[PDB]
């Protein structure tokens, strides 16, 4: 059993995507996860985009877990350097039918009063109390307190290429971050047993958030645009 | 204990490098692992380049294993498409003071008569009986029959950027291959316990080979140039 989809770009009312909260598709084909009005990113924004259909990451009858690969390009533009941009974006896998969680440092995937499990790769731009230096790539399992972290320098407004791969046989989740204009390459990997944390069926997608009002800083914002996205998963059985 | 080095370019007769067999440094600063005469790569060639000093990957007193990162750029030019270029190049780790092994599909690191242990990342261009389609990246442990492989499309004559990282805590060896002109990204990873296969001290370097005479094809050749190379290893204790 193999499942896959590709998006060279995004159109309005894409039937394959489920948009939540502030997430919207612009006229020029980009998926804007967080609010941007008249070319300016705003604070107090949270948005998600999930692939409409659920994907099976493992089968309880055979015990087999799926291997998958996903590639996407994103762009984060930070117009206001002072005092600090926030908050970042993530690629995540969660149970089907979840609702947007808390914003700010929780990226819209963590809900304190009704926590659901999730695996996510974050591109964190704001340093919360639980964070190391930013920006950083992080692998998150059921929490925003990453199991592994690696710092990276953002190409402000530039295009970034990401490759996330999961090998079921080794349980290795490895991610690659490339900024073609700068020629920089960042890599991080960790062991994650999907079968142990997630249910057989899940939703895959993105989520992002800008500065929380409690920070009292309107400049704590940035864009979180997804330019393209392909996904492929193989479950033997 | 952190060792580190990097060659942004190669100088004729590098005191830091030990060249073996056909390996030579050209006038324009590139490390040519295999023979190239008058701008043309020849068959029946094998060459290696080892960092002159040994590096300690683990300590038997503490039991600690080192983590390391290495980045290098290479270029493989394939002048003759038919019938099949050969053979490829690898980055390897082996016991100190070893001699060049068999050529062809063994890349000059495997010696059937007197086999020594080794861990290597291959960029295989010729499909031997034990190989999956080519070209492919492969992780080799004591043998050229890779534990893991991933196919890739070569930018003929172009520049390739490689990042190899080993995290001792997870035993994950992950490699990234990027061809900046094509914008393509390839990734592969596997679990390798260095302490279990290699001695405390080792040599790190490259090795490559062109078509073996037994194949009776003079066209089975290509270049195997290394443009730059940095290495870093951190052994706590
Ligand atoms: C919030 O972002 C604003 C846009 O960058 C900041 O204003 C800009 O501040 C620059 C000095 O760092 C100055 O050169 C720009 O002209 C100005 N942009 C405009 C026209 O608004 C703002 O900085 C604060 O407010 C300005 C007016 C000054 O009083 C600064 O000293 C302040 O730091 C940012 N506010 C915060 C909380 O940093
Ligand atoms: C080895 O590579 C050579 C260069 O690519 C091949 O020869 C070239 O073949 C071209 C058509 O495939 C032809 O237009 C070129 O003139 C020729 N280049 C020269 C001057 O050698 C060669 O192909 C075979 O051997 C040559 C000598 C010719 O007889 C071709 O017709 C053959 O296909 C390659 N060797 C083999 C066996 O593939
Ligand atoms: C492939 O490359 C070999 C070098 O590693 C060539 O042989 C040379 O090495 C042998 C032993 O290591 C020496 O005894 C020879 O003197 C070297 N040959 C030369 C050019 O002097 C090898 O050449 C072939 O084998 C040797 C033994 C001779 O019979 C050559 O005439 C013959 O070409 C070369 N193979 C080919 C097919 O070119
Ligand atoms: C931050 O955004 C929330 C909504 O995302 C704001 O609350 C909403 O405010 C509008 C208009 O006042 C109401 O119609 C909604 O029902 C509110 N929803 C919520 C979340 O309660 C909130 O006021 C914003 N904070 C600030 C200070 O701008
Ligand atoms: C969860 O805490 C928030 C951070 O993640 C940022 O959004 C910051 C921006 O000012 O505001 C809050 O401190
Ligand atoms: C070990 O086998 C050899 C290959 O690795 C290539 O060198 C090929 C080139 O023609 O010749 C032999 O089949
Ligand atoms: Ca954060
Ligand atoms: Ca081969
Ligand atoms: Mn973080
Ligand atoms: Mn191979």
């Amino acid at each position: 059993k193999t499942i896959s989809f590709n998006f060279n770009q995004f159109h309005q009312n894409e039937e394959q995507l489920k948009l939540q909260r502030d997430a919207r598709i612009s006229s020029n084909s980009v998926l804007e996860l967080t609010k941007v009005v008249n070319g300016v990113p705003t604070w107090n924004s949270t948005g998600r985009a999930l692939y409409a259909k659920p994907v099976q990451v493992w089968d309880s009858t055979t015990g087999n877990v799926a291997s998958f690969e996903t590639r996407f390009s994103f762009s984060i533009r930070q117009p206001f350097p002072r005092p600090h941009p926030a908050d970042g974006l993530v690629f995540f896998i969660a149970p089907p039918n979840t609702q947007t969680g808390e914003g700010g440092g929780y990226f819209g995937i963590y809900n304190p009063l009704s926590p659901y499990p999730f695996v996510a790769v974050e591109f964190d731009t704001f340093r919360n109390t639980w964070d190391p230096q930013i920006p950083h790539i992080g692998i998150d399992v059921n929490s925003v307190i990453s199991t592994k972290t690696v710092p990276f320098t953002l190409d402000n407004g530039g295009i970034a290429n990401v490759v996330i791969k999961y090998d079921a046989s080794t349980k290795i989740l490895h991610v690659v971050l490339v900024f073609p204009s700068l020629g920089t390459i960042y890599t991080i990997a960790d062991i994650v047993d999907l079968k142990q944390v997630l249910p057989e069926s899940v939703n895959v997608g993105f989520s992002a958030a800008t500065g929380d009002p409690s920070g009292k800083q309107r400049n704590a914002t940035e864009t979180h645009d997804i330019l393209s996205w392909s996904f492929s998963a193989s479950l033997p059985g």
